[PDB]
């Protein structure tokens, strides 16, 4: 097989289009139930909250897995990290249910102290088996100059989670409890600096903007000041790409080339 | 000295062919016995194969270390991981045959969990000391969207093992024991987006390939009609490089550029 | 806000200038105090050791945080790691004292053995409230190839826990032991392949070198013939992107730029 | 309350008696489904085969959980781990046919190398709240001179993962996915120097030792002639201390005895 | 020395009195300031509330370090354990009023995850380097089946901790910002089977009651049916041994007997 | 077998005599290489001075293993542990050239932080592998009240390591570099309350102080002066189990009684 093409741009285009089946036309349209995995209460909303809404609107049905508590998101000296993570657990129900998610997994692992480690794969394959999501969202680990471990753990977690709930010898209790093993049909990552597949939110970006301020804790209008301006030019970045006002972006690769592929790249 | 040089573009030339005495022409030309490290069994044979059996061919002795026992490899309910590993130590015996390769330690740490620690580089500086190779082949760990933890971190247990199995008071109780500090001639990194030295494999590729599907585990038909289009797709890449129909490629680098050098990427 | 701007090109110039105040034409002008984040002894005066005396000169207090103690850095079978540390504390003080630097903190985790832990971060942060600097600098964690873990956690722990010493909940003894929040003016990465400001140390090379030497046990005669050609072609390196002989570089950027920020790599 | 006693031995009476409704007469005897938890294949044989045929017989269902694969049980240098993990699967499957036992949970964490944290206890309350036993069996892990750690570990995990799955923010994604909290009934420690509880298992002793010996990988006939001088030592231990052969031995206490409690070695 | 005595019993009575000057008749008399450690929030109320009131009395200036949050301490499925971590914190605050303390120390680790390593060691030791206590209570780690891991490692943490805190090499940044090593006077652990010393509570015994209701959380009227009966159980225990109604119990022994002391026992 | 025997007390004697053939009588009379464990510079000669100066002078050869590089013994602030350490191991080699002793294995862990792990076994697994020494000698762990983590450690990974040195799937890299699985013929525990053999040290004692006082940077004149007395007291303790002096006492028992033995403790 393959003997017949005669160059790698050949070869590449045929691999794609015929092996694989990819094509980032309209990626999303098939979804049913999707998973939208943030490092931290606000990130769905922050990185795809536009998106969402699209998404909740046609039918499908959006859920979260939140990994941290945000219990360290504060510079109060008088408000603990307790008081906090409540505090912030009310203001996601707020956002979720102006953007028509309907429910949030906590794992609850501290904010700024998420593991990279097999226990919290073990939590996020758990639920993909337990939902069947079509579809998982996560953030680019590969974003360039990402500092917060939480963010970079959080996107690497749920790539390795997603190809790992495939197999029956990982997380073998879930097998023997009745959880099967699950086989999602496309990842996103948001928070990218490459994106390949741009949505328009043009219309939406004012709710998108309501959803994230609903964070009252973290969006002081001190905060705002400066936060406005950074996701009104991050949205322009995205829809630029397209020739709109405003849009959220996503890459989207076939499950092959997360791995051994040197020309992952070129798309 | 380097005071009478005038350009950066004259000092790096300078360093690299004088002070480094580096170059590409043939780096595998003077090796008598090498290390290929592999995360899984048969990832040797899928990343540099044909490289392999053109170096047994010579009269190189090829030796591989594999880090874990590819436990986590299939999709069958009733297949454990437990008898999976045991089947992929005699489809790596088969396939390395094939390509000339007498001799194989086995880590065994489990597929999906092959650790980044000082405990695992000891192992390898053990056998790196025992075995005094001239070159030591592993996977780039800086190859864009690699997403499967047991390959970026056996990239980088390589690349650190090498360096720290010269140091006398890194694992001192080989010292100890009459496995003296060993410096080794080359690294040379597979599975890379960034090749500098392509291996003309064109009339080695059928073999490549009856090596790969030894490991029938991993490579049933149905995989198959998948993987001989990337892997025929994968070999073009590297051979267009130099004007071949299939390569392998490999990143060399002197042992400087790996630390501290701002312009690595310059070769 | 950020509504009247038309193209992302606009915006992001206007959220540099305006919301961010981002400028790069003197970045260290008002600098009182500054600490300088090495990962073994001698880094900071390889990597930034002009930079550190035309600080010192102008009365910026320089304080050093050494994160090991150098106890791999020798080839010597009859030298313990043990005393090479003590040699190499005693060659980084008379080094330092050429450079003008009075204060080394040293964190004395072994070489090679440097955890990426909250425990790293929390002596970070415990030595930032202390000490109140204006600046901070630390490895480019991000430079291409770089292959040892200690360099490249120092870089990501020096960021994080600049970032976290502004959060009372993280490590929260300190607060209540009465060292309070501090927040840095700004992070300089050093070792950088992507730097953004560069300080001419054409007058201070022989200097610098000198400094470097002070730590004799590193750079013997013999590896100094090849570190002499290296450390001359880095500093061209940078020199020439600013049009002078002898430079050092780094990178700096706003603070949000280190977190979810498609566009970082514009500056 | 307890104003009106006098002495503490009225108090720890009364207390024992009324408010915690001890008693070691029948212990087992409301039991409709009990786990037994073992270290490693065949010490829930070697423990305590002989009440488990009892408990089958009354129409108990026994549930065994083996923490570990038993890869490191051989001297044969050409046997693997891997090898010997299936082979020993089969050995418990025949043992556990003999004595009644219809389902085996395999955690297959290896043999030597159980973890003492949170992720092992969260895969025992997994199966805790799914099976819903109302006994627990597991090693008492205060055995004198226990050498083996994952025979301490085992116990003390299975006694604090009892505890926690009553608690619904332990493991807290096992409620969301609909698993609910369970209150265990009884704990019986078996492996035991402090006995309070002796089943009498004279007549089913060759049944016992039948059971052990299909793990014949361990119980070679060389082995053996230490082995069954052992058990049978070890069965008079037990039986002597009420009047019997051969007995197995148990501890079993109030739960609160099993935390802060000054006089749990009263019982 | 120690020449001249004939006998065991002879030299360690000359080894406690006068070697050790070590005497049990009044342990606690010359404190200024002590530092009393709990695992969770009710612990120091619960195994010393008397004896905190007596030293408050006093003019002894009583300290809380709590090790944890008591994030796990509900059944209620709708209390998360952020929120039961917020009351908890109100409630000891409540409780602590009660018996005149003014200052709690909160670790914050969450309740079931307590670490046992060097980083929970730090902070331990900064608090005692801060404050120069000349007494420290904590749990015995050695009360026979304590179950809880907290518990057990609260009290192992807190003994080394005084050991350290001594050692200027260990956690040598508190020495560089001036937190100079300490040494404590005595340690005294409660929650203990063997007790030499036992203060008489019979008067404040409802004081103390109280001072474990305010952690109402944990105390509701269904549980306080058990725990009242078992509380004075626990209190009797103690007195009977002087000759009193209700007892607290602490063990003291020289700072020699916690290492390498075959005869601890013996007192 | 064994069913011909009556009572318990029968079986316990048979089982000891007859099939395990222990006795207690001279147990290190055929060694000819042991290996003495110890966690710090200094406590070979502390727990075992006499003894090691008694095999060495039967010809025995006797090597030690220390787990610990001493770092952290000191209370001058002036001292760091770099120095510290170079210091105790010169200390180390005068002691035990004056017992006799001409080969010491570092394995340099820092003190205070050496870990319970399976990479610490494998550096004691190497050592058996390679020395193939008929005795080890190591810490009681079990020894009550003993407070510092290295010493606990050591007697437990002392205990596990002579039993996985007989796997072979142990550490199995030994194995392919030629290190045989090696069975040690008798463990002894030093540092015990529970001994069962003493050692009569009476005309040894002022060589084994002095031995210890060789260690001078741990025994100074003021800890010399409750140094002394301890010692004496201990070694008193010991020989007036037998009606001697001055004795060192040890635990030996069949390798059997360190798993699943009940009556371990009746020897
Ligand atoms: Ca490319
Ligand atoms: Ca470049
Ligand atoms: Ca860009
Ligand atoms: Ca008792
Ligand atoms: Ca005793
Ligand atoms: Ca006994
Ligand atoms: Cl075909
Ligand atoms: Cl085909
Ligand atoms: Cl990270
Ligand atoms: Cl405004
Ligand atoms: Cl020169
Ligand atoms: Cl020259
Ligand atoms: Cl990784
Ligand atoms: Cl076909
Ligand atoms: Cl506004
Ligand atoms: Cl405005
Ligand atoms: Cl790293
Ligand atoms: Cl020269
Ligand atoms: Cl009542
Ligand atoms: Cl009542
Ligand atoms: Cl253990
Ligand atoms: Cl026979
Ligand atoms: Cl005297
Ligand atoms: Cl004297
Ligand atoms: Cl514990
Ligand atoms: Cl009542
Ligand atoms: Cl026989
Ligand atoms: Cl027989
Ligand atoms: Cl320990
Ligand atoms: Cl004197």
């Amino acid at each position: 097989m393959f003997e017949n093409v005669s160059t790698f741009e050949e070869a590449f285009n045929k691999l794609l289009k015929e092996v694989l089946e990819f094509n980032l036309e309209n990626p999303f349209e098939d979804a049913k139930k999707v998973i939208c995995i943030e490092p931290h209460p606000d990130d769905c909303a922050i990185g795809m909250g536009g998106t969402i809404k699209k998404l909740s609107d046609e039918g499908v049905e959006v859920i979260y897995i939140c990994m941290t508590d945000g219990y360290m998101g504060t510079t109060d000296e008088k408000l603990s990290g307790h008081e906090l993570a409540l505090i912030r657990r009310r203001e996601e129900e707020e956002s979720a249910k102006l953007l028509g998610v309907r429910k949030i997994y906590w794992l609850n692992y501290r904010d700024t102290e998420l593991p990279y480690s097999r226990e919290v794969r073990k939590d996020l394959v758990k639920i993909i088996r337990k939902e069947k999501p079509d579809g998982v969202f996560a953030p680019d680990p590969w974003l360039p100059y990402e500092s917060h471990p939480d963010h970079r753990r959080t996107g690497f977690l749920a790539i390795e989670s997603v190809a790992f709930s495939q197999l029956p010898n990982f997380s073998n209790i879930d097998i023997d409890i009745g959880l099967k093993p699950h086989s999602v049909s496309f990842i996103a990552l948001y928070y990218t600096h490459k994106p390949n597949y741009i949505v328009d939110i043009t219309d939406l970006m004012e709710l998108k903007l309501k959803a994230i301020r609903a964070h009252r804790s973290q969006f002081t209008d001190d905060i705002w000041e400066t936060w406005e301006p950074f996701l009104r030019t991050v949205t322009m970045f995205y829809g630029e790409k397209i020739g709109v006002r405003y849009g959220e972006g996503f890459r989207v690769m076939p499950g092959l080339f997360y791995h051994i592929t040197p020309f992952a790249d070129l798309i």
